[PDB]
RNA sequence: GGGGCGCACCACCGGCCCGCCUCGCGACCCUCCGGGGGGCAGGUGGAGUUGGAGCGCGCGCGAUGGCACCCGAAAGAUGGUGAACUAUGCCUGGGCAGGGCGAAGCCAGGGGAAACUCUGGUGGAGGCCCGCCGCGGUCCUGACGUGCAAAUCGGUCGUCCGACCUGGGCAUAGGGGCGAAAGACUAAUCGAACCAUCUAGUAGCUGGUUCCCUCCGAAGUUUCCCUCAGGAUAGCUGGCGCUCGCCGAUCAAGCAGUUUUAUCCGGUAAAGCCAAUGACUAGAGGCACCUAUUCUCAAACUUUAAAUGGGUAAGAGGCCCGGCUCGCUGGCGCUGGAGCCGGGCGUGGAAUGCGACGCGCCUAGUGGGCCAUUUUUGGUA
RNA sequence: AGCAGUUGAACAUGGGUGAGCCGGUCCUAAGGGACGGGCCUACGCCGUUCGGAGGGGAGGGCCC
RNA sequence: GACGCAAACGAACCCGGAGAUGCCGGCGGGUGCCCCGGGAAAGAGUUCUCUUUUCUUUGUGAAGGGCAGGGCGCCCUGGAACGGGUUCGCCCCGAGAGAGGGGCCCGCGCCCUGGAAAGCGCCGCGCUUCUGGCGGCGUCCGGUGAGCUCUCGUCGGCCCUUGAAAAUCCGGGGGAGAAGGUGUAAAUCUCGCGCCGGGCCGUACCCAUAUCCGCAGCAGGUCUCCAAGGUGAACAGCCUCUGGCGUGUUGGAACAAGGCAGAGUAAGGGAAGUCGGCAAGUCAGAUCCGUAACUUCGGGAUAAGGAUUGGCUCUAAGGGCU
RNA sequence: UAGCAGCCAGCUUAGAACUGUCGCGGACCAGGGGAAUCCGACUGUUUAAUUAAAACAAAGCAUCGCGAAGGCCCUCGGCGGGUGUUGACGCGAUGUGAUUUCUGCCCAGUGCUCUGAAUGUCAAAGUGAAGAAAUUCAACGAAGCGCGGGUAAACGGCGGGAGUAACUAUGACUCUCUUAAGGUAGCCAAAUGCCUCGUCAUCUAAUUAGUGACGCGCAUGAAUGGAUGAACGAGAUUCCCACUGUCCCUACCUGCUAUCUAGCGAAACCACAGCCAAGGGAACGGGCUUGGCAGAAUCAGCGGGGAAAGAAGACCCUGUUGAGCUUGACUCUAGUCUGGCCCUGUGAAGAGACUUUCCUCACUUACCCGGUGAGGCGGGCUUCUGGCGUCAAGCGCCCCGCGGGGCGCGACCCGCCCCGGGGACAGCGUCAGGUGGGGAGUUUGACUGGGGCGGUACACCUGUCAAACGGUAACGCAGGUGUCCUAAGGCGAGCUCAGGGGGGACAGAAACCUCCCGUAGAGCAGAAGGGCAAAAGCUCGCUUGAUCUUGAUUUUCAGUAUGAGUACGGACCGCGAAAGCGGGGCCUCACGAUCCUUCCGGCUUUUGGGGUUUUAAGCGGGAGGUGUCAGAAAAGUUACCACAGGGAUAACUGGCUUGUGGCGGCCAAGCGUUCAUAGCGACGUCGCUUUUUGAUCCUUCGAUGUCGGCUCUUCCUAUCAUUGUGAAGCAGAAUUCACCAAGCGUUGGAUUGUUCACCCACUAACAGGGAACGUGAGCUGGGUUUAGACCGUCGUGAGACAGGUUAGUUUUACCCUACUGAUGUGAGCCGUUGUUGCAAUAGUAAUCCCGCUCAGUACGAGAGGAACCGCGGGUUCAGACAUUUGGUUCGUGCGCUUGGCUGAGGAGCCACUGGCGCGAAGCCACCAUCUGC
């Protein structure tokens, strides 16, 4: 036979990501001195919309400490936070929504975004639309906290870890039930070449495991182990249990 | 008319060499420690030996390896070239009459005790409707069907503000691409493109295989084979000879899809079942059986038993006589037996026919058969 | 030039395209593709704003 | 005061603007085209009868100066409820309306320089390869429109769609520096004008029922711009003017059969034809009435089912300006 | 002041009068409608060149993986690349397919997944012991497998049999079997129901259709989604209204062709060619045989034939030919998981032995990741606002000409890595084990009354077939075998069996004792045949001839091997007093090459430059086994299919055959009230026919187009009707049987693709067939019979269905005959030319019914009820014809009229015939009329 959907996916020939008027990437601002022992100040200029994700992007304004220019940082909108008003960034700064203060100077209970996995890395977890990390304990001793990732797994991460305090912008998004086809095709079409999914059972046992066949049976389990040859490996991948639940 | 040496060659019997087995176990001069021999004889295996025949070259033919008599596959592999068509994505541009229903929002007038309602107008929403260009291609299964056209033409028809149509520039390249998924599309080529090469790929399979005359002349059957459209093998065929007889039974002869004479073999036709095994009808006698009878049968039953047919014997390789040899045999140097040697005896001791279809070598084709008289199996035929 | 022709996109002999202000040239879009580095036995390939001691313009008379 | 004056020094560095933003809808300003009124001028057409008739032609470039017109969450005064202003729709106001007076932007419209000398229209004379030249007159006065396009604005609508980069150019912040000591100097965003230069490549023609591709002068295929009068809702169909053409690789004479097509027509019956109402036949625009079962209350729906429609002569209602 | 005057400007709406032939969206433009069923929600998309659909997509719903050292995926490779300018409201992988309403039971099987060294199996490396060593042995022993748990919106699955309620019936209720659960809610003869044209109702004069119901449903059923559904559809289906040449039943007109002509001018095709009947033949000739017969050269048609052209059949079989694809095929592989070694160093703690192994925690410098313009690391001064922040003001000190410059503090000092996060673990290199249709290569026996399924007739044995030597075939017949036996082998001795009769306590038809008869009629391991009585059977006691060896030889045979046998020679033995017998079974069957492994044997060989010892090799003989049995290591599918071929071989016709089907006789038990034969014919039996279906496989696979209908012609008779007759259980009428006889006619419809059926009416009757199951270059494609797709059942799957359902290119004649018409042709010319005719021969045509009268008569008890002659019409058919009626009308004849055009009137034109009304002439219709012996 030939090469699955799946396989073709990793060539990387039409299904690229369609990043032609994306505003940028949405990080932190890179750890210095200032944000180390102190806290630098900001101002929100713009709420900008970035095609291809859900969340508002802001374009805060900093003051480089070294030179005279003003740097240009394009941060997670959270929700709640408005052109012209002033953010701080950096260890001493207040549990305000908005400012950028690491974990370790944050009281239990405390709903951060934008959280970071390791020192430095300016913002990985908790960075889609109305999504968040709840700081749940920490521990002096070994210079480590442990936050709860929206997805319910609660990982062990760094006390010198920055976050920004609220929720994300966009909340409630996938509550509005999309109802045609067309604004599944816009919603794809700034993202990129991946919507309209035929069936493996639609298809001929040439291009994929499940077709073929009078019927349109799968006609295996569609459960495969993990360890599976790219081009089997379809279906319920390492699936631990089904049905409704 | 008699005798003899006998070529080549054939049949048979011996000698010797090598392997192996068995019996002799060892006295004896080859031993210098170690050792080597000890006619060993009797069977047996060998592509041996007992007075070489090979080598070289040339020619003919046959079976092989090779492109291999010539033309032909569907495929496989290596290396390249294509997204001017088409599929999807990206960048940047262009384009889509005229009408219809008419949503939120708003204004006004009425009803209310509040909750809130009713009428008109406004507004111009929508993968909304009729519909032109566009873009598609339903039906007529129309036209055309060596056409205008290697897919077109006419009427009709789908859609036409959205998942729309479209140009250019870019991206993905062959077991790869791409696919709102038909195994579709990827330059008229796609259930794996095109170009060149390995490649004159292989074919037990179709087709063809070129001058004349003379002579001989088949096989579709046996055995083995992942064989049953093919091979191997035997048979049938041809060629080259060769050993003789040629002289007729001057000669030995021998042979025969034939008879005669003589002697054996068989269990089919017929016959039998009142004889056995098995099947079977009917009375009668004696106290369901029992006896003597009776009707009807056998391919896997038979007492008996043909016709046709099969084998063998019809002479010198015989017949007869004498002597000798033996470890075999044993009352019995002959007790058998067999071998050896010598001598005596043609009226070649049935008919017919014929040179021996004698002794070898090489060998093509064939290995699908079909029909008839009689015999006969399966089948209604 | 599927009949013809005194005709032609045929044949023969000559002639014809003039730019500071039309466009190319210039810019980067998708994208292609060097450099550093890595990789490949190799021809070469991967990768593209990241990565090397990657700065050869500007100013004050020798500084930056 | 918005901001205006011909100019009106200024580095490093920084900040910002323009380049540079989608689709759709409504409205307004301006051109082009069309239309109407001159009982307008110059030629032509018609005249059998009528026709002060019918047809054609009536002009201004870039750039600059001025002025209409359009736009503005631009300024000052002032202060709002009996709330007012205002659009087709909206929207606006104590974070300051209405009103009064100003500022700026766009002006592709009009006047002027250009510029009538030229261009068209008409008339006359000279001339027949210098001839293939010289003269005369005219180029006018208004109107609007649910008209059609283009364009500039403006207010909205839609998105789980937010609808490009860079060269290049400009403004501001910044005040490092430079200029002369009593008439000039430094510096000038030409600030009025003058002087010099602008190389290289493409440029003809066809652009499709005969210059491209499909073996061809192939009923196929191939990206765009301009686009008139009448009927009509229409860029539909039919007819006409500008422009183009000879009927699409041939003429002539016949009008048999049989075909293709005209979606030709038909007595009485009306699907009895046929696998099957295949085929084509009925219906069709618009106005006024009237519209069920069912339903997700959106729809069904142009449901179904009726009436009216020409021509002509009138009447009534719907405007603007002084 | 309930506003007026003047002037200007268009374009619409409403009402009314009048008027033309009731014509007016007048041309043009331009929805037929209604009641329901099936499927898909909708818009969209799709097989460029046969399938536009119910298929794909879709929103909604649900499951699955993954926190970045990650999930998924790419690359030969860089810890390179895609999702990722991403971060669970995200990305990746699947199923379902809107909304409404629901989504039941089963975790045994397969698959996924979790648990764990707490017990089996378990590689490389390492560790231990023996040994000169190679080597052998033992312990240890990862993942995976095994054990256990979970999971079905994972693949999937979801049963049988009796009794029983006051007639009958049903079986609530019980009984039994049985699982892993035994189909729940629903729905249905459904696109899913073989039987089947189910049954009832409805729809029609009539319905295999449609719809509503019924449900033990071959084989419905719940996200392999069930039920329903407004709107929507170039989807499938039924009925109704309107409409119409679809039809009854065809006719007429027009344009472009065909036709003729000037010019121009091909191609497919072609053995030679072209009249038929029958015969034979390779079983359907054009040519051959016997007959019919046969006259130049051509035009327009035509579709009977040339088993016409197009194309080495696509179906079927064969090939030791392929390819696509799938798995539980065979053999491998990328990837992935896992362990040892490696870069890999350092410090310490604990527990088993005496420098150490296991595990854990630490060190940073190897290694790895992240951040930045490597901007403040380690050790002793900004939170009230959508301002501003740029190379230092100041102080100290120094150097030059009031003008310049430089330095330090401001801006603390020291340092070893830029700062963080891991860290000798990730990772890399290399072996090892597991997993691995993701991918590669290949295989997937043969025989065979086609192949497949079945069978083994594939290696063997008995009787028969087999025709009296031997041999002799078929998927011939009746059978048997892949074993059994330390005795059932060998030998010696003794004994006599099967059965029957007479007897004998319990004891009987069967126990045991005994006498008599007993040719074997018993037994001999097995199938059968043969053989056997002091045996070969039975019993008993001694035994290992069931041993070791060379050759000869029989049988299958090629006269090869193996297997199975026979007779001897040489050893060593058994039994017997002995002669003798015995190297397996009473005989015919019971079995296996090369290579390799293994064991036994040597009075032995090599291990090579010698010697010694291990090891290995070799010679001789067994065993391990190839049952496809002279011996490959081997699962499917293909309807997406390809190639080489095959009429060696199936599906059509034809041919032979006629079981079967159909049809007709013979005999006469009996039926017919009585009477065998008016009409029938049981038990038997003899034939015909090729309109049934088989059997066969001769023709055809470098192709004979294939089911039905439509259309049209002709023949046959085994006669339904009509004509002429015979017979009766013929009174009449009606009907039945039979004869001469195919001249003539044999219908319109509902349902079904149907031939075949069934019903509705009509009728003199509505007979049965043939002609390549007549007839596709005649048509129609409904059916079947490619590729799309749905369901049911089956398969793990790809896929299958002789089951259902929907959409699916029907090509060419101009050649030669045949036929239909149209010119012309004997040419030999005193013949040329014309008129009027004759006639061979060929075709041939009429058919049937009704009404009146006979007649209410014959006949009959009645009820009922004819016929001939004559008269008047009609059905079907045939040949004509246009006076009349009707159709057509581009005499474009006349009138009218829509839009536009010529300035208007008048007169006209344009819109491929603008439209409408009427319409001459022609042509035309049982739609008018006339004739038919
Ligand atoms: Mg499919
Ligand atoms: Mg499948
Ligand atoms: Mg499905
Ligand atoms: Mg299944
Ligand atoms: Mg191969
Ligand atoms: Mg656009
Ligand atoms: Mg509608
Ligand atoms: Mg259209
Ligand atoms: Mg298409
Ligand atoms: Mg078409
Ligand atoms: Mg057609
Ligand atoms: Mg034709
Ligand atoms: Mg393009
Ligand atoms: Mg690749
Ligand atoms: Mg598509
Ligand atoms: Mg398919
Ligand atoms: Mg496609
Ligand atoms: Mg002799
Ligand atoms: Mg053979
Ligand atoms: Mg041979
Ligand atoms: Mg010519
Ligand atoms: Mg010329
Ligand atoms: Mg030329
Ligand atoms: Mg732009
Ligand atoms: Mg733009
Ligand atoms: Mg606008
Ligand atoms: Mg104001
Ligand atoms: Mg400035
Ligand atoms: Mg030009
Ligand atoms: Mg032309
Ligand atoms: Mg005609
Ligand atoms: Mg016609
Ligand atoms: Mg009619
Ligand atoms: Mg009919
Ligand atoms: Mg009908
Ligand atoms: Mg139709
Ligand atoms: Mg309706
Ligand atoms: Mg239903
Ligand atoms: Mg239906
Ligand atoms: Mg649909
Ligand atoms: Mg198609
Ligand atoms: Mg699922
Ligand atoms: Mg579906
Ligand atoms: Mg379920
Ligand atoms: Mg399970
Ligand atoms: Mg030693
Ligand atoms: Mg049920
Ligand atoms: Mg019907
Ligand atoms: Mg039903
Ligand atoms: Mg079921
Ligand atoms: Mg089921
Ligand atoms: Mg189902
Ligand atoms: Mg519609
Ligand atoms: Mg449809
Ligand atoms: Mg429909
Ligand atoms: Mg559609
Ligand atoms: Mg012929
Ligand atoms: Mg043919
Ligand atoms: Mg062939
Ligand atoms: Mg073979
Ligand atoms: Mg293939
Ligand atoms: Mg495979
Ligand atoms: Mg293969
Ligand atoms: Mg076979
Ligand atoms: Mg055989
Ligand atoms: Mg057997
Ligand atoms: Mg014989
Ligand atoms: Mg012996
Ligand atoms: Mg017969
Ligand atoms: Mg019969
Ligand atoms: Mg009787
Ligand atoms: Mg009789
Ligand atoms: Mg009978
Ligand atoms: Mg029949
Ligand atoms: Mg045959
Ligand atoms: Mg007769
Ligand atoms: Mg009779
Ligand atoms: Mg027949
Ligand atoms: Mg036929
Ligand atoms: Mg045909
Ligand atoms: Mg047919
Ligand atoms: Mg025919
Ligand atoms: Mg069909
Ligand atoms: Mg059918
Ligand atoms: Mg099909
Ligand atoms: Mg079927
Ligand atoms: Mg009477
Ligand atoms: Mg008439
Ligand atoms: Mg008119
Ligand atoms: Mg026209
Ligand atoms: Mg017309
Ligand atoms: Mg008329």
């Amino acid at each position: 036979g030939r090469v699955i959907r799946g396989q073709r996916k990793g060539a990387g020939s039409v299904f690229k990501a369609h990043v032609k008027h994306r505003k940028g990437a949405a990080k932190l601002r890179h750890i210095d001195f200032a944000e180390r022992h102190g806290y630098i100040k900001g101002i929100v200029k713009d709420i900008i919309h970035d095609p291809g994700r859900g969340a508002p992007l802001a374009k805060v304004m900093f003051r480089d400490p070294y030179r005279f220019k003003k740097r240009t940082e394009l941060f997670i909108a959270a929700e709640g936070i408005h052109t012209g008003q002033f953010i701080y960034c950096g260890k001493k700064a207040q549990l305000n929504i908005g400012n950028v203060l690491p974990v370790g100077t944050m009281p239990e209970g405390t709903i951060v975004c934008c959280l970071e996995e390791k020192p430095g890395d300016r913002g990985k977890l908790a960075r889609a639309s109305g999504n968040y990390a709840t700081v749940i304990s920490h521990n002096p001793e070994t210079k480590k906290s442990r936050v709860k990732l929206p997805s319910g797994s609660k990982k062990v991460i760094s006390s010198a870890n920055r976050a920004v305090v609220g929720v994300v912008a966009g909340g409630g998004r996938i509550d509005k039930p999309i109802l045609k086809a067309g604004r599944a095709y816009h919603k794809y079409k700034a993202k990129r070449n991946c919507w309209p999914r035929v069936r493996g059972v639609a298809m001929n046992p040439v291009e994929h495991p499940f077709g073929g066949g009078n019927h349109q049976h799968i006609g295996k389990p569609s459960t495969i182990r993990r360890d599976a040859p790219a081009g089997r490996k379809v279906g319920l991948i390492a699936a631990r249990r089904t049905g409704r639940l």
